[PDB]
């Protein structure tokens, strides 16, 4: 009664208004964790006003297919991409929608692989890649993705078990980060990005986040 076999233009639109969204409602708590690289207390607010820009091209430029809905999105993050961690938020999403350009809609499967290309994009830019980050996070959450969607046509159910292994990845941040274990918080660009994929699974469910 509710699967999701395919997504298109508009359910990927919607599951960036609500990652947004709920980034947005949680943006000083992000803020407050950040200790990594420096604790500026930002990270939040850096992640929030990236994701707006993507999400503001979005929602005035609307389509049914999801390759041309990424382009917009894409290019939104990238031409208002702050902080360390918006910069990383903004490769993760470039190649994440480069992978599905030229399609209209994608299965599990291509969100997989497009969660994992993403990856490969945001390793790439960063010249010094430090694990107990939002990388790692990204690229754990990733992997689930592949190994799950070998055996799961079902988005929602993707998506759930994603959150279950970022959420694994993130409560383990402290483990190879050593600040962050001595402080006693996980990672903050790692917890943005959680935000993010919790609004994914919301908008792949039909319903909306409740604005703060
Ligand atoms: N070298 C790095 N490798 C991976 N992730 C990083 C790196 N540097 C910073 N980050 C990520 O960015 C987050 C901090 O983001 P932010 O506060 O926006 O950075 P800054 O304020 O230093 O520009 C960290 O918690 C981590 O997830
Ligand atoms: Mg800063
Ligand atoms: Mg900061």
């Amino acid at each position: 009664s509710h699967m999701i076999s395919k997504i298109n233009g508009k359910l990927f639109a919607d599951m960036i208004i609500q990652g947004a969204q709920n980034l947005s409602n949680n943006a000083d708590l992000v803020d407050s964790l950040n200790v990594y690289p420096v604790p500026d207390g930002d990270t939040g607010t850096n992640m929030n006003l990236t994701m707006t820009s993507g999400r503001e091209e979005v929602e005035n430029n609307l389509s049914k297919n999801i390759g041309e809905l990424g382009k917009t999105f894409s290019k939104g993050l990238l031409m208002g991409a702050r902080g360390n961690s918006g910069v990383i938020l903004s490769q993760l999403f470039r190649g994440f929608c480069k992978n599905i350009e030229s399609e209209s809609e994608i299965n599990s499967k291509l969100l997989a692989e497009s969660f994992q290309a993403g990856v490969e994009t945001a390793y790439k830019a960063v010249m010094k890649p430090v694990e107990g980050t939002i990388l790692t996070v990204a690229k754990d959450a990733a992997q689930a993705a592949i190994e799950k969607a070998n055996n799961t046509e079902d988005c929602i159910e993707l998506m759930e078990y994603i959150i279950v292994k970022a959420n694994e990845s993130l409560e383990n941040t402290p483990n190879l980060l050593a600040v962050l274990k001595e402080v006693g918080v996980v990672d903050s660009g790692g917890k943005g990005l959680l935000c993010v994929y919790e609004g994914f699974l919301k908008a792949l469910k039909g319903e909306k986040v409740e604005a703060k």
